[PDB]
C-alpha cells in the first residue's frame, strides 16, 4: 500500500459538504468523511470499492 493510504484526511479550505471514502489505517477500513470540494488530496475516494482495492487488505 500506497504511502497516501497513511495520510488523514483532508477536507480543504472550501466549504461544500460532499460526502467522500479515505482509508482509516488505524481501523484497517474505509470510512466516510465531508469533503470542501476543492484540493482533494489522494486519501480521497468516491466509493468504498476504490478505496478498499486502492488501500486495503482483511
Amino acid at each position: 500500500r500506497p504511502d497516501f493510504c497513511l495520510e488523514p484526511p483532508y477536507t480543504g479550505p472550501c466549504k461544500a459538504r460532499i460526502i467522500r471514502y479515505f482509508y482509516n489505517a488505524k481501523a484497517g477500513l474505509c470510512q466516510t468523511f465531508v469533503y470542501g470540494g476543492c484540493r482533494a488530496k489522494r486519501n480521497n475516494f468516491k466509493s468504498a470499492e476504490d478505496c478498499m482495492r486502492t488501500c486495503g487488505g482483511a
